[PDB]
């Protein structure tokens, strides 16, 4: 019962792309919360939850090499208890 | 100083006063909603609850989803965090 | 290839958004999250996310907005930890 959770925080126009990147990828689902900050509400954050480390790996190095240098980004992982 | 749980709740939008209710209920320090969408649209909430006891996260826990899982999209995790 | 980097939440009033931001950055952190949130202790509160790879820098910011206005503020906070790419900078 110990999943694993990745958080990406990017751009609201990417919200169709990286969810089909999630979607594809194999994951179960994502959710998604309106976000603001510096690094008004113009970003999304993302948290997908995967079964898998590996999973969650791919889905984020798949993101990150397609997105992260010509949009702002980060992303981070997290183990939490299902 | 002093490790505490973080129990989250994600269920759909007309849940919210009676889960909050359960939460109450059963004495905890009080709780945090965010609104949210997803996939398994922003008609979603997330609850997160923080609690001395992992005791007082897992009846919350059990008693909502014993509740409301079958019935409705919903979906909950436990982790700790580092509290004051 | 991940590195250990600690994520700081504090929760308050809305109203606090430009006095917490402010201290946030002149403590030197990269940046912040901010999410619209409702709570009990309608989206009047905000939930700030401070990812730094320093758990000094964590400490200090927290010590900070703790000081400051968990007194005369209904405020929480707390810290977990989370991993991250070591390509990125937190
Ligand atoms: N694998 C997952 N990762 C993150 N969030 C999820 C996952 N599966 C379901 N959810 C969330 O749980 C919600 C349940 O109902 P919805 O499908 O409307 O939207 C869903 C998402 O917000
Ligand atoms: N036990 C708890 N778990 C999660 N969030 C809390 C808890 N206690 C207080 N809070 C949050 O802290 C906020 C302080 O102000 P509010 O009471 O408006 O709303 C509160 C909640 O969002
Ligand atoms: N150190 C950090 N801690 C928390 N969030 C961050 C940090 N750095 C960047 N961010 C978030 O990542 C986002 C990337 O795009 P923005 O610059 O619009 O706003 C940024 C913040 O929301």
């Amino acid at each position: 019962q110990q999943v694993w959770k990745l958080v990406i925080i990017t751009e609201e126009i990417l919200l169709k792309k990286v969810s089909k990147i999630i979607k594809e990828a194999g994951a179960s689902g994502y959710t998604v919360l309106a976000a603001a900050g510096e690094g008004a509400y113009s970003n999304i954050k993302f948290e997908v939850l995967t079964a898998s480390r590996e999973l969650a790996d791919q889905i984020q190095d798949k993101v990150v090499a397609k997105y992260f240098d010509d949009y702002s980004c980060i992303t981070y992982i997290s183990t939490v208890e299902a």
